[PDB]
């Protein structure tokens, strides 16, 4: 209806108390039988809501489905993020995130349940994942991108982390995995001239609400969801909110700290020692073991003839 999103807006907003039907009537200027039928279809898209005569509705529990309404108290108290952009089906986040960014200096994010045309690095190829691109504007020479994706890393990291019982490991550069299974991917875009920066587009995509249980039976032999390692349940909106909270923590870590603050820190993170990697760049496939991430996330390799890389980027498989 026309007044969802408000009428779920006023009850998160009131959480943990209970909100009359009156109340939202007053709020909305609408009937007190207009919201009864909202909060009706709002039970029946899947809210969970308590109502008890006369003391009102108590938001108990929020779908699998992204809502604006709620996004938006994320950005209202956001010190970084100025709104937000919520869809149940795009092409790419992404593809949205470059469009609206053109013209303005706001950092925004954009969430969608579904993606028909999600890419990744390469243009590689349910409501069951996390698909965001975030827009932040930070006053930095365009060499800086390498520097911003090394951060974000722990950021995500840090926020599957808190939700896994098993440890959240990184694939340098773009990948974050739990165990032998990838949970995680994401790229970093920027709009640049000479003079700077003018956006960063941080891609980042998460299988989610996938309890054990839950996360269709596909390659449970390498790729895995954040809540296949949680006893209790994993709701996206606590999730979405440790996620924002640690992505701003980290890029303000890569306004004021140089890579060598983080480094070790990222090391320790990481799951590409001790084994042998398999790198593609272009023609060639090679086989290399990583030595070493330096003071600059360079990739250190030696190959398997026993050459040197030094590597910003590369696309590596197990
Ligand atoms: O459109 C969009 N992108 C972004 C945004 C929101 S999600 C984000 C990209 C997320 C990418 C992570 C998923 C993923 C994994 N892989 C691995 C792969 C696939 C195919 C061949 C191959 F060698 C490796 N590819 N994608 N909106």
């Amino acid at each position: 209806s026309k007044y969802s999103q408000d009428v779920l807006q006023l009850l998160y907003k009131n959480k943990p108390n209970y909100i009359s039907g009156q109340s939202i009537a007053e709020s909305l200027n609408i009937s007190r039988t207009a919201v009864k039928k909202v909060i009706d279809q709002l039970k029946l898209e899947g809210c969970k809501i308590d109502s008890v005569n006369h003391k009102g509705h108590l938001l108990q529990q929020l779908p699998d489905i992204w809502y604006q309404g709620i996004i938006d108290q994320y950005t209202k108290s956001s010190a970084l993020f100025d709104f937000s952009e919520v869809y149940d089906s795009i092409d790419s986040t992404q593809l949205a995130a470059k469009k609206s960014l053109v013209g303005n200096q706001s950092s925004f994010f954009i969430l969608s349940d579904e993606q028909t045309k999600g890419r990744g690095r390469f243009n590689r190829h349910k409501g069951q994942g996390l698909w965001m691109s975030v827009v932040l504007r930070p006053n930095v020479a365009f060499s800086m991108i390498s520097k911003f994706n090394l951060f974000i890393a722990l950021g995500i990291r840090d926020a599957i982390q808190h939700f896994s019982q098993d440890e959240v490991k990184v694939k340098w550069p773009n990948d974050i995995y739990i165990d032998n299974g990838k949970v995680c991917g994401f790229l970093t875009e920027m709009v640049a001239n000479n003079d700077g920066i003018e956006a960063i587009i941080c891609g980042i995509g998460i299988n989610l609400t996938q309890q054990l249980e839950n996360f269709d039976e596909s390659i449970r032999h390498r790729a895995t969801s954040i809540q296949l390692h949680d006893k209790n349940k994993l709701d996206r909106y606590q999730f979405l909110e440790r996620l924002l909270q640690e992505i701003e923590k980290r890029y303000n870590q890569f306004l004021t700290l140089p890579f060598s603050e983080i480094r070790e820190e990222y090391i320790a993170a990481s799951n590409i020692w001790n084994r042998t990697l398999l790198f593609t760049e272009n023609d060639k496939q090679f086989k290399g073991q990583a030595i070493d991430l330096d003071y600059d996330g360079y990739l250190i390799v030696r190959d398997e003839a026993g050459e040197s890389h030094r590597l910003i980027s590369a696309d590596i498989d197990f």
